RNA sequence: UGACC
């Protein structure tokens, strides 16, 4: 059942676009003190964008492209909706102002106070371990 | 395909700006073109550039026109790694916790002072780097980190 | 020369 995985990933490239595009417009929007309907904000970026590329055949090309490598390679749908997700949550948290490094050592890490000290306890989650199994710069 | 894909990111700007822009209008809100323009490009360059995505798009869209070429090795990655048996669960580790932080502070006062965040050229994951006294402790277990030092570091 | 935050 992962004999799509070529066209399943070439959508997250036309999605995790979309998805980047309705952030930055909410956010700007928001930065800017003004009230807003996400809906509404999420239906004029879609009308806009789906009509260029929906409609120039920059969608039809890749997805073929990407059919046309699945063939020759020739289940996955959950991990590539999970990929999507993590670059939507990812965009989202960086537009209120959460960068990376907030992110990566905050998923990495799990920081205590230490009761009766002045000091704090750094533990490595699974993330961070996984990272371990792969790299880390001394 | 890596110029369709840079194609495609750039309409997604063009979709927030004029999503914004018709927005402000159909409410009755005055704004100056160049303005709104402006301020939809900072957050967009930085929201696409800070969370890793651009360069996730970039490079799909290269792995693609290499398997055009004949070379399938990164396609064949793609989907080695999506078929993972683990797959699932790594994303969904990762995924819920972006979720969760949707404070802190404190917690990254500590850390700034201990780790820092890296990347290599090309890539949407990230690179961790510390001392050889710190990745040996965490290679080991829990670390103590004294209120002390931290402050040394600001 | 994306593979994860």
């Amino acid at each position: 059942g992962s004999m799509e995985s070529t066209q399943q990933m070439a959508v997250s490239i036309i999605n995790s676009s979309f998805e980047a595009a309705v952030v930055a417009a909410t956010s700007a929007l928001e930065n800017m003190g003004i009230e807003y309907d996400y809906q509404d904000i999420y239906s004029r970026v879609k009308n806009k964008f789906d009509f260029v590329m929906d409609d120039s055949g920059v969608k039809n090309n890749p997805i073929g492209k990407a059919i046309t490598i699945d063939q020759a390679l020739n289940d996955t749908s959950r991990p590539a909706k999970l990929d999507e997700d993590v670059n939507k949550l990812r965009m989202m948290l960086s537009s209120k102002g959460i960068d990376q490094k907030m992110r990566v050592l905050n998923a990495c890490f799990s920081v205590k106070r230490i009761p009766g000290k002045s000091s704090s306890i750094i533990k490595c989650t699974k993330l961070m371990r996984d990272k371990l199994e792969r790299g880390e710069v001394e």
